[PDB]
């Protein structure tokens, strides 16, 4: 089973990927199963800002790892970020601005659960979607 373990923030760095202290080591995370607009793409800045707000405004941030590769090639955490226990993964998928993203190496246990978001932000035609 996932687990859910505490962290803090350091820096938001963009829509996907966001600076912690896990386990008293700064570290990079990338966001699973996500796809938000790169900083300078349509859409970009707005899924930077909704990030940053998210876990900057959280009181309790925490790292949940999938079961398969904890890290990308890049050295990023790959896992899935909760602020206040709501998911920052399906929260920007839910609001358009973030497209699921493929599999990566056996970690797709949130998969059906951001597809329906996505889906749902799809209907809405809402701001990527748009
Ligand atoms: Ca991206």
């Amino acid at each position: 089973k996932l687990h859910k373990e505490p962290a803090t923030l350091i820096k938001a760095i963009d829509g996907d990927t966001v600076k912690l202290m896990y386990k008293g080591q700064p570290m990079t995370f990338r966001l699973l199963l996500v796809d938000t607009p790169e900083f300078n793409e349509k859409y970009g800045p707005e899924a930077s800002a909704f990030t940053k707000k998210m876990v900057e405004n959280g009181k309790k941030i925490e790292v949940e790892f999938d079961k398969g590769q904890r890290t990308d090639k890049y050295g990023r955490g790959l896992a899935y970020i909760y602020a206040d226990g709501k998911m920052v993964n399906e929260a920007l998928v839910r609001q358009g601005l973030a497209k699921v993203a493929y599999v990566y190496k056996g970690n797709n246990t949130h998969e059906q659960l951001l597809r329906k978001a996505e889906a749902q932000a799809k209907k809405e035609k809402l701001n990527i979607w748009s």
